[PDB]
């Protein structure tokens, strides 16, 4: 019970069934350590570094590594990985804001009905967080050509990873929405000495970092007609902190380029966006062919909670006081990822996504709803639903709203964003199999569609554009032919037009 | 009791309950040692650097570190940190055109920073004109705590290089000077600083070549709570370590805000009052300012604590704090710096916070000249009010850029009130402050505090 | 009793009670060794370096250091601080324009500095034109204490190199040349100096490459008191270690100011008289100039000491002391350098400071020519008077740019008096100094010294 094959100061028996660190030694995990705040760790007993990151299984579990690393990376299965980028601020004479998911959700196809079991979507242009596309806010309608009519860059580096990056020298190119111009590099005075997780260089409250190119008349027209400029990142070279026997943290020589193709090839990317700040986590997983491989196999639900440090109250996931269970989030998978998920779902009795295994190579994106209401404990709609009744016990989680007649919901434009397209999400139920549902949208895109609830809840998805700050109000019509059950209704924000 | 988990030459029993170093060996803390001048240290027995700073708990307690390190940085809870800023002394621009800037670096932390090469930003209005890094001409070989480079009595160094090997400042086009003539000024902010620190090696020398502070800025910032003390002319910035919220294996000691301020500045305490350099920093004698997150935590923590004082809240990880001593302070006991005496004041009382109170029968009026007031500045009037009757209404009339007329409801016990007003112009109308009382009211610790303009 | 806490080959019993080095090993101090020249050394037993400089207490005491270090730096309580500053000797202005300067580095410390790289500021009036760091052409390989680079007899090295490698120095516009024609001079000051020290490796050869002085500058300054001596034509800076006030764990020896001057200059003492190199530097025979902190510190400490002698006050960390030998000093015993003889002087006395005083009955008037005087300079009148009667008032009439007429009330015992006046213009009115006494007064140790312009 003391044998150590990999020699990482963790006995093999403890490492395969569960262990935790007390007083800098490994102890066998027990059910009684939960209420004390302890966590349960499981890793691979054949590898010193299960995740691939520079820090071994013992250094991460015991925390004997950098203190600027998130607690999320102390799990042996979660890789410490500084996913960084460049955020465009000034266009030179007009500022812009930057969307980290515009270039991902632009390639998502949305229909009305959905196939059984599966409740996500499909993306054809999956991209990471380093793939940054802007959205100009000071463009009030006048063209960029106005002002000269004759035929520099202020940026701010952003981190969304888990581990700090020292000596940050990002490399980007001016892709000018269709053709690259210059593969700019920041050499001597634009280098960030340190870049902590969920922080930018310069820190909040300082003027934008300036980096120091022709533009043709043709790009001027296209930029003035429904196009935006983005500054994609090809690579970023940094360093990281390593302890010593002398005790100093040495971050010269150590690179975040040696381990990147090691971390990347063994970890399954999981991404979550709260609408204001974006996170990217890598979770280790095992390849099917190799029998000697010993990386533990855990569900997505365990992978979600171990990556974003959520809380498992009951059976639903809470992240910073927000429900992030599989029912009130939007999952946007890539092509083969959905093939793996859909193929695995036929044999599962529970038929819930968060209970399926996790394999290396999948690209899961989680997009939290903008406004979501479940009639149970949480609501953030600025106006409540009309004709709300809770005298029920047939809800998806706790209780559903008896849609018998008509319910009106209204939300002003100021609570939304201009030049956007949304997704209407919810679940419907009607055991009678004799009542239909028709819905019409009061917006700049007006459409009416029919649908019928089934025995149990099923997801329905509807979309509409919101373009123009100074426009009319938004009203949604929910008409029921009889006794209709509704629960877990939400709306989201997709790409920008 | 001879164990040593973390290998830092301090037994875990002595490290957990209180210890001090006598003749380069650690001994158990005894309460009779405070009379010999010794201090009581408490630290965490699972970490070699409790604060994340380069020097371990043993080196910080025994004082075997750089001799320029302040004595309040010898606490294993306070982090040795250079907080280096660049202050602009003059600006020169002339003829296209050439701009020349004179700067003088300022250090405020508790550690010297050798070989400083700060990175500064040149910004006019939103746009960062240039991000300049220090060359060989402009590198400060030393910067002692609370000192400047060049030192006092010396001309500041000029900053006029794009790149290495003799480059020159130059605006790109005439647009900058065209808008410069409009009446716009240039600010100066630093994005980052690079320097060294010294460690006495095995050969007895001090090496500052394989060392840098950049390795520890991120670590210090993530395990410590920022605390600032402002004395009007001088500024101080410290960092005090604190335990993680939901961490079972974290052993960083829990201390209160008042104790941490005593530790981080080495301010003496004569029983209850806290004095730094003869200037009180007591809870009621100073105005505390917090950010968004810090205010929420204290308010939540207050309702569960019986004393209901700010200084008794257990310190946590991550808050931001600011302490600004009021510019003009009256307490009717030992300090009255107001240029003009107050009206209708009665010192015969015994119900004040410390020694006496001021019973007011009617109203109090004060005339403040603008001679000693900083023009184009924002000020906040502060004081304590007590009324056992709780049946008198108090209105305030303050003359400023906009006249302020507000009502105040006194409480049973002493309560702190804050009123903000803005005054613009040195040669403007005289500032008038008026307060009236329906009956008899008590006054103590009345102050006017400077704030950002 | 061979305990060694610091492990510097000096047992704690010796280092606390006094020790001296015999045959390169330490032996207990015995009072009979004074006649043979053996000196008494005392230092702190909790630190390898008591003074903080690169060399230990053993190496400083036993002399196993660089042979170019002065003798008085071999004291364990005196640090080996090199104070290097540049000397701006000449100007060359010609075409904007081009500037050329000749400078000569100076050393006035106790230890040499190898590979000197000064940093120089060219300040005209408020603005700083450019900051210059030493090039490979102007890096001085060697610099002995109380010496120069280049050595005496060689022309100064030119200063026309703007930046690294070499580019011609140039004023940026015509504006500074415009005000230069008005009569504005250009000043040069030293912001910093970077240099190496010299230690021996395990193989016996002096290696000076990786060792740098900029490390041991902050440490030595913040652990030692600042002492300066000016001998009229030269200056000598010395820094002496002093204990911390409130530390209970610091065991640094405490010495009087009088002994501090004796150690820091190796000044010989024949009982009470102190000689630097034949020039007396006794407290009564020289006047001292202090800063703010030392002025209030010294006054408070006097009233607790009966003798009331400056040289008998303990040295504490941080004080700044300046010693300026009197340029014109007469004592009527063995020295009188005044060009003109005094009036109404009687040497028949036995109540003087040392042997005799001046039995003045009436008034004394002196005529001082401008042949041996510096125009546009300030001088301070110093001397001692004794009047046991305490019934005669003395008024002084000193001619200067502003005529000075002040009254003096001498005390029963000997008292020092200070009077300030300014001399302007070489071809100006003759300076008249006259003092009158109501009765018979005693005078001794009359001094005149030069101050800043
Ligand atoms: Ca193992
Ligand atoms: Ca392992
Ligand atoms: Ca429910
Ligand atoms: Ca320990
Ligand atoms: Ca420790
Ligand atoms: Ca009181
Ligand atoms: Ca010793
Ligand atoms: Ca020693
Ligand atoms: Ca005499």
């Amino acid at each position: 019970e003391d044998l150590d094959t990999d020699n990482d100061n963790i006995p093999d028996a403890y490492e395969k069934n569960g262990y935790t660190i007390k007083d800098s030694i490994a102890v066998k995990w027990n059910d009684s350590f939960a209420e004390q705040g302890y966590k349960k760790y499981v890793s691979s007993y054949l590898e010193s570094n299960t995740a691939g990151d520079p820090y071994t299984d013992y250094q991460k579990a015991s925390g004997s590594i950098d203190k600027a690393i998130k607690l999320e990376a102390r799990d042996p299965l979660v890789a410490a990985y500084p996913v960084v980028g460049v955020g465009m601020e000034n266009l030179i004479s007009r500022a812009t804001t930057n969307s980290k998911t515009d270039a991902n959700t632009v390639g998502v196809s949305i229909s009305a009905g959905y196939q059984n079991g599966f409740t996500g979507n499909i993306t054809t242009s999956y991209s990471h967080t380093t793939d940054n596309s802007t959205a100009v806010q000071d463009s009030n309608g006048e063209s960029w050509n106005t002002g000269l009519s004759i035929n520099n860059a202020n940026v701010r580096y952003y981190n969304t990873g888990t581990a700090p990056m020292y000596k940050v020298t990002p490399t980007t190119n001016l892709v000018l929405d269709g053709e690259t111009l210059a593969t700019i590099k920041a050499q001597d005075n634009q280098i960030g000495n340190n870049l902590s997780p969920n922080e930018t260089y310069p820190k909040k409250g300082l003027s934008p970092l300036a980096l120091n190119i022709p533009i043709n008349y043709d790009q001027l027209k296209k930029l003035d007609s429904g196009k935006q400029i983005k500054l994609e990142t090809t690579q970023v070279s940094g360093n990281y902190g390593t302890k010593n026997s002398q005790g100093q943290i040495i971050t010269e020589g150590n690179s975040w380029s040696n381990y990147i193709s090691q971390i990347d090839s063994v970890s399954a990317s999981i991404i979550l966006d709260t609408g204001s700040q974006t996170f990217e986590r890598r979770v280790a997983a095992k390849e099917q062919g190799n029998p000697e491989d010993k990386t533990p196999e855990i569900t997505i639900g365990e992978a979600i909670k171990k990556a974003f440090s959520a809380t498992k109250n009951g059976e639903l996931l809470y992240f910073n006081g927000i429900p992030i269970d599989e029912s009130c989030v939007e999952l946007i998978f890539d092509d083969n990822t959905s093939e793996i998920i859909k193929e695995q779902l036929k044999y599962l009795d529970d038929k819930k996504i968060y209970n399926v295994k996790l394999e290396r190579g999948m690209n899961i994106l989680i997009k939290v709803p903008s406004y979501f209401t479940n009639f149970d404990e949480y609501n953030n709609f600025p106006a409540s639903w009309s004709n709300i009744d809770t005298k029920n016990q047939d809800g998806l989680q706790s209780v559903a709203n008896k849609l018998s007649g008509e319910t009106k919901i209204i939300i002003p434009m100021s609570k939304l964003k201009p030049y956007k397209r949304y997704v209407f999400s919810g679940y419907s139920k009607d055991p009678s199999t004799s009542n239909s549902i028709t819905v019409n949208i009061k917006s700049k895109e007006q459409k009416t569609d029919y649908l019928v609830p089934e025995k149990d809840y099923t997801k329905f998805s509807y979309e509409f554009e919101t373009t123009g700050k100074d426009s009319s109000d938004i009203e949604i019509t929910l008409t029921s032919s009889g006794v209709i059950f509704l629960d877990n209704l939400s709306i989201t924000e997709l790409n920008s037009t």
